[PDB]
């Protein structure tokens, strides 16, 4: 296998989804902070360059009508990654793409909380991407965790799937966002919620013909500031283990994450239009939208009737290893620290990546 960048339109072939329907019958949401004006121009460049029909989009001011929904310049790279990776992974079509924009002038984290709340209250998007997060202990200390978990609980009960990036700091989420900290490990919010699917990161190798070859843990070591870039993974210190995770024996009574993983290494990342220029980007910010687009295909294959899938993933995959690419090599720390990948579920990558046609067949036979 070779490590190289990929057009998001390649993710269906890589994850065995070409034979599934597109997500043309499923509405997808993206949570953003601030506006998406440049992102929508970059999305038009993406669909037009790839010869695809245009995507129907809507933007939603989730807070005060007088709030600040101006574009955040750095934010546009995130919304570009999320929207292009979803539409590519979805097979080039989604019913509608809804951007739930957080007010930037709201106090604390309340703008973001209100963006989650609007997506759940409206209950129009079946699958919602969240390529964001921060140390769960900080979210817990100011009340954000508690408030937002209520919203995600409502989402799961009404059959919506939030997909949340597990983090880019490996095990060192709470150490100044990714500075090595020896044996002290931590995880990201809202990925640690049991009411969302947490998505970690791989290094993706493809064959000379573009087919899947293998995946290892995403860990690209330290940047020039000394910050680690690697997949978030571990367990929450606050959230109890939901019972479907009992199949991973020998783990604490806490929510273990991530659940599944997809491509995240910048060196094997996605080629994304950002302010008109193509850039090769990674992060678990990539992995989550890949899952969102693929999962929205399976919703369209099933009349949008698949409920929150965490318990089903754990029962199906633990009993049916052919549904995943099991990542077995690498670690998500530094200097000998961190968790190691291995057979079956592991802390860097969870169950690994989904083989979508095999999972679709499983759902046809068994339901989900
Ligand atoms: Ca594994």
């Amino acid at each position: 296998g070779t490590a190289k960048g990929h057009n998001p339109t390649e993710f269906p072939t890589i994850y065995d989804a070409s034979s599934a329907p597109t997500a043309a019958n499923t509405t997808v949401g993206i949570i953003t902070i601030g506006g998406v004006s440049q992102t929508l121009q970059d999305l038009q460049q993406f669909t037009s360059a790839n010869g695809l029909a245009s995507v129907n989009t809507q933007t939603i001011q989730t807070g005060s009508s007088n709030g600040d929904y101006s574009d955040d310049q750095q934010g546009q790279g995130e919304w570009d990654l999320d929207s292009q990776s979803i539409v590519g992974s979805a097979g080039g079509a989604v019913q509608q793409l809804l951007f739930y924009m957080a007010d930037q002038s709201a106090s604390g984290n309340t703008g973001l909380t209100q963006a989650f709340n609007q997506a759940v209250s409206d209950n129009v998007a079946k699958v919602i991407n969240v390529s964001l997060g921060w140390c769960e202990a900080d979210a817990n200390a100011d009340g954000t965790l508690q408030a937002e978990d209520r919203i995600f609980a409502t989402a799961a009960a009404q059959g919506q799937t939030f997909s949340v990036s597990s983090g880019d700091e490996g095990v060192y989420e709470c150490n100044n966002r990714g500075y090595p900290d020896g044996s002290t490990y931590s995880v990201s919010w809202p990925a640690s919620s049991p009411n969302v699917i947490a998505v970690g990161g791989t290094t993706l190798y493809t064959t000379s013909a573009g087919a899947y070859s293998n995946e290892t843990v995403w860990n690209e070591g330290l940047d020039s500031n000394g910050k680690l870039w690697a997949t978030g993974g571990g367990y929450s210190v606050y959230e109890s283990k939901p019972s479907w995770q009992s199949v991973v024996s020998g783990t604490p009574g806490r929510r273990l994450l991530p659940d599944i993983s997809f491509d995240a290494a910048q060196g094997t990342g996605a080629l994304i239009y950002n302010y008109g220029q193509l850039q090769q980007i990674g992060g678990t910010s990539l992995a989550s939208p890949i899952f969102v687009g693929l999962w929205a295909r399976l919703q369209s294959a099933n009349s949008n009737s698949l409920g929150f899938p965490a318990a089903s993933f754990y029962s199906a995959i633990s009993s049916t290893p052919s549904l995943v690419h099991d990542v077995k090599s690498g670690n998500n720390g530094y200097g000998g620290y961190g968790y190691n990948a291995g057979t079956g579920w592991d802390y860097p990558t969870g169950w690994g990546s989904l083989d979508i046609a095999k999972l679709s067949a499983y759902i046809r036979s068994n339901g989900f």
